[PDB]
């Protein structure tokens, strides 16, 4: 299985590292996938590019 | 509902803000979603990364 | 530009048609795309497949 | 944050429920997001639609 | 590398099989990926769900 | 048809040009689409953002 994660830009390499590790373990537990068959990848979305209720994350002071 | 929007790179912050605002309004009008539940995010695609009938926008730009 | 829209399953043909029409109008207004260059497509997500804070819409439906 | 999960079709309701809760917990842990800010959705991909080394999952006898 | 393909619903298992084979070979040629590291997967989009210029594929008689 | 391509970041312009032309040709062959109906776009994924068996591509020394 594959997991595509979308995050607002600015998380650290460490947090990214924990996303990949924890979501890999989650996918292993939930569906029994061999660890080495699990791909997780992350899109960093700029704050001008992410909207919640019609207002950008940049406007919302995220 | 969620909308993921793909644009060739280079739109300004205000152009992207108008995408967030107007696509959120479109979704509220079309499906009656509460404004605050609507998420829009935008991917900026480099010119060298976007193909139209086998030729990248960068090559069609020249 | 392209828009990929995610909706919980069960919208009608006309609801989906209004998403196509209104998001295409939104994109033309926001980025000045020619109407004929705009592509919208919609994914219907099963209730059992859509999670909001760790609980599926199917479980929150009951 | 958002997580978009791709699985070969055929996972049961319970398996998806485990994907939703475990991935959501993973993301809370990894980036310090509140429960209500994590969205997880799953795409079930038909066996004839999923390719691994140029062969379908159906083809590989799954 | 990964390739996600979007097709209007109705292509045959054979055409799907050729998509997976040919796009796998394309990704091998273009980027030198070991054949067995190449995943290709296909989304069949219903004709009520795909829009071109604000009009559904179903309306367009596709 | 549309093809969305995910690559670890770092492919040169020429490699992407080969991804665009070869994938487009692949799709023309496989489903009998005219050249001008095939859209191909590429996402460059940072090495720290791409996970394989719970480890980043950076981590795996790429």
């Amino acid at each position: 299985p594959f997991a595509q994660i979308y995050l607002i830009e600015g998380r650290t390499e460490e947090q990214k590292r924990a996303v990949i590790e924890k979501v890999t373990q989650a996918m292993m537990e939930a569906v029994g996938a061999p660890k080495e068959n699990v791909r997780v990848w992350i899109h960093d979305v700029p704050k001008e590019n992410w909207g919640i209720g019609g207002v950008s994350a940049k406007a919302l002071g995220r």
